[PDB]
């Protein structure tokens, strides 16, 4: 018993954009006051924690666009 | 008994975006106070936690545009 | 009994984006107190962890545009 | 019981971006205080902390597109 | 039995970007404060540890485009 | 029993970026104070750790472009 | 014709307060946003404007006792 | 016709005050924005104007009694 | 026609405050920002004006206990 | 037509204060951000202004008293 | 007509202070950003102005009593 | 007309402090920055300005009382 498995999509997609002018922006944080109290941390895994934070981010990309594919085959018996 | 199995989907999809101007954007955040108290933490997995947290994010890009296609085959016995 | 696997996806996909004019930006954090207690952290495996931050990031790309594509092929017995 | 594996995906994508002009940034953090007390730390694995951190970014790169790809092919008996 | 595998994919993929002028960025951080307080640190494994740090990065790369790409095979009995 | 692995593959991959004119960066920190307290430290394996640092890095290049590749084969019996 | 005028009036009063432990207070105002637009101010007399203001004022005088007392005499013809 | 005015107040008054203990005082302003806008200031007279501000006063005085005591006597003609 | 004055008010009064022990105060301000604009001051007189300014006071005598005396005497033909 | 005018008020008072202990205070200000704009300023007389300012004063003194006495005798024709 | 002024106020007043043990005081003052923009300034009298200062005062006096007296005569005719 | 004027006030006041133990006082001012533009500056009288100025004073004298006595006799006709 022979088994045959041809896998092959195609991809002919665009993800495009265009913006004139882009500009004039203005982020002013005033501030702020964060206090947190923990006393036993025990992480044992992919873990990704954060923990007291006072963060600004201002991001401006021109472009900004994102493209995500993931192909998986499995083959078991 | 052979099996045939033929995968190949056909993507010629397209997301775009234009944009004039785009700007004159003004973000002021005025101040705050934030207090957690915890005391034990475990985490034991793929796990995301964020705690106590003053955060403030100016996101302005020009294009944008998000795709995401995942192609999953699974020949299982 | 044999097996015949063949793999082989195509992709021209394009990821573009055109901007004229990108500028005239103000990031003003205006300061912020933040304080974190704790006494133990045990961290044993993959592991991304992050305390007690004031951090202020202006990210300011003439592209940005991100493609992410991942081909996984498991033949299992 | 023979076994042929054929993996070749052909990848023709692109990712650009075109910008006209670039600048005008202005980036000013107004100071902050960060005070973090912890007593015991134990780390043992591929562990990425940080601890006790009042940071400053100012990423402006005239591209910035991003393409990861990942190719995995396991054969197992 | 005999098994044949033949891997060859192949990459015409480009990542470019082009922009006219880039200039005129301000980085300005206004000072600021930080302590941290630890008394016992163990790291046994691949750690990359940060603790107490007040650092201002400026980076402005005229082009900044990345491309990663692994492949892995593996053939086990 | 005999196997046949051929292994080639073809990267014709670009990264490249044009950039007119770059210039007119002004990166200006204001001073800090950081102070950090610890008594016991033992690093027993690879280990990049950080203490107690002011840095200011101002990194300009005119390219910037980084390819990153790892070609991974085993094979075990 | 002769006047006399005999002015003495005599004070003995007391004012007192015993308090035996003061203390243990907290004051956390968190934030807030103000703004105030006006174009053309005039002031000529004693004047004691205050225009535009967010204070935050802790006052805890272990005593605090006020006592105010105003003798005035006029003889006019 | 002569005239005879005999001014002396006597005055014999006592402000006092005691406190066993005084502390344990937390003041933790977190954070503001004030903006205000104005163009033409004219004051020509004894002004105390103030305008656009944001302050924290802490004031723990341990007596803090306060007497005021005016003595005005006119004699005109 | 003479006139005789006579101008002699006694004072033996006491301002007095004990306090046992005085501490333990801590003052956080946890930033703000403040921005204020104008275009024409013109001051011609006794004027004590303040504009824009972000203060911080902490203030904790001993005693500060406060006594104010005003003699006048105004003999006028 | 003589006039007799005898000016002689007599002043006992104290002020005084006794603290035990006093000490353990923290003043710790977190940055902040302060701009004004003006353009004409004319002042012409006894002007006290003060003009974008970030400020902090800790004052802890001992003592503290303040006593403030004005005699005046004016004697006009 | 002869006029007779005999002035001589008497003093026996006393400011006083006693603190036992006055210390540990911490000043830490987190940075911060000051810009003031002004373009004409014309003063012509007792002028006391100060623009565009970022200060802190640490005043700890043993003492610190203050005693004020002013006496004036004024005879006109 | 004769006029006959004594002036003798007597002045027998103290002021004094007795402090036992001074010290332990930390000042860490952790930077700043401070930016004034200004273009034309006329003064002609008792002027006393300052202009953009990033000061800091510790000042801890173990005594620090002040005493301020004017005498002013003016004869005119
Ligand atoms: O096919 C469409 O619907 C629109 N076209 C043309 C879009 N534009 C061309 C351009 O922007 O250069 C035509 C237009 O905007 O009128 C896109 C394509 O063929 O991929
Ligand atoms: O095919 C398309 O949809 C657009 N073309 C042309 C895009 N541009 C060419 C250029 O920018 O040099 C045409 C245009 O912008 O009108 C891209 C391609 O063939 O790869
Ligand atoms: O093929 C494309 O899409 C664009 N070409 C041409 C791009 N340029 C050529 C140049 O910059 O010298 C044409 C253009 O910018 O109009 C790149 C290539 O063939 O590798
Ligand atoms: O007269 C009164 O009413 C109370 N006395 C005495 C108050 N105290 C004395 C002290 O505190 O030393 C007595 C008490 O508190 O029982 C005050 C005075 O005579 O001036
Ligand atoms: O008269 C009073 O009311 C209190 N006395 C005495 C206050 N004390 C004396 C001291 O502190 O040395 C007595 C006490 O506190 O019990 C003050 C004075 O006569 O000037
Ligand atoms: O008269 C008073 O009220 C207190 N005395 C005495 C104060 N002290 C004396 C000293 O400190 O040496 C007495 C005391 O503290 O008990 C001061 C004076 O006569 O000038």
């Amino acid at each position: 018993g022979s088994v045959q498995i041809v896998y092959k999509p195609v991809d002919l997609s665009k993800v495009t954009s265009k913006c004139g002018s882009l500009g004039n922006i203005h982020h002013k944080p005033g501030g702020g006051q964060v206090e947190v109290k923990s006393e036993k941390l025990d992480f044992k895994d992919r873990v990704q924690s954060k923990i007291g934070s006072l963060d600004n981010i201002t991001h401006v990309p021109g472009g900004g666009n994102k493209k995500i594919e993931t192909h998986k085959l499995t083959f078991r018996e």
